[PDB]
């Protein structure tokens, strides 16, 4: 069952999330979306799906996964920075469940990347969206548990 | 050694960038348009201006620099697998003389990455457009001369990588 995410790990993860981000007084939400914009590509940069000049293209498997990591973190902190309450979770849950486009096939097509910009220079982006791209991903690519498990030792190291 | 590019430094740039792109069989259009747009947001992740959570952002100069190359490497390759002539030329330095919004404030404010991925996803960017705007950082935040060099640097490491 490696590959769910239920309601009681999503509070978890919010609430790991929100102990970090209460130490950084600068906590701003303007610059949280930036960064889950940066890390969206530092995440896709390793995947190495447009770099066909690699013999072995993809860099390996805990690297891909620490800068999944780094998105879930921004999507988290954003979530929590907006308010993410009973509603908020139900309409994730819906999202995800209703998602349809973002799978294997797609997720590797390095134009991709073009269709995540659009979304991502949007202001109607919620916050809801950016948790459904990296569950997906991480859903479809890796499993939910991999990239809780790579979330889990980033924020011990960002503590450190 | 003057943070001015000229038409001498620039056929250079891109005889260096052929050279190189010579070497690889699977050279691709979309993909090298994919690359610059990686590269741009790694440069941009070595500036750190929405890193409110540092002590001391930014990234050491060489590094910054380091990244700059990346993007001047595939805008030039973009260039080159397109086709840069001497009408190419021309309108990129009337292109770059007239350029008065990309500026040293605007490239420094966080938000200017909203602006550059309207342009990235974009269809009708264009390679002048892509030069421009890698020359303009390199003038407005470093110098042309600091980029070249390390631009240079770069593709003597990266025909190593291809030897080995
Ligand atoms: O407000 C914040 C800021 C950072 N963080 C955490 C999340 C993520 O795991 C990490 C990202 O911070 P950096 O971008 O500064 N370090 P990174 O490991 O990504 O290296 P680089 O900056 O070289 O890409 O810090 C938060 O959780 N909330
Ligand atoms: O067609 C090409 C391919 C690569 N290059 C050069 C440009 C750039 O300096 C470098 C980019 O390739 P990589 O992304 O593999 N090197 P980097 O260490 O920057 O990648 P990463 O940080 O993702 O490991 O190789 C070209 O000039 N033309
Ligand atoms: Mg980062
Ligand atoms: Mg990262
Ligand atoms: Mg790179
Ligand atoms: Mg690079």
């Amino acid at each position: 069952m490696t590959n769910t995410l239920t309601t009681d790990q999503l509070q978890e993860l919010l609430q790991i999330q929100k102990e970090f981000d209460d130490r950084i007084p600068t906590l701003n939400l303007g610059d949280s979306k930036i960064a889950y914009v940066v890390e969206f590509f530092e995440w896709f940069n390793t995947l190495e799906t447009f770099k066909n000049w690699k013999k072995k293209p993809g860099k390996p498997l805990d690297v891909q996964l620490d800068e999944l990591a780094d998105i879930l973190a921004f999507g988290l902190s954003i979530a929590n920075q907006q308010g993410f309450e009973e509603y908020d979770r139900d309409l994730f849950f819906e999202s995800f469940d209703e998602e349809y486009f973002l799978d294997f096939p797609y997720l590797r097509n390095q134009d991709m990347i073009y269709d995540m910009m659009s979304e991502f220079y949007d202001d109607d982006l919620t916050s809801i969206r950016r948790l459904v791209i990296v569950f997906k991903i991480a859903e479809q690519l890796y499993t939910i548990d991999q990239l809780i498990d790579a979330y889990k030792k980033k924020m011990k190291r960002n503590h450190e």
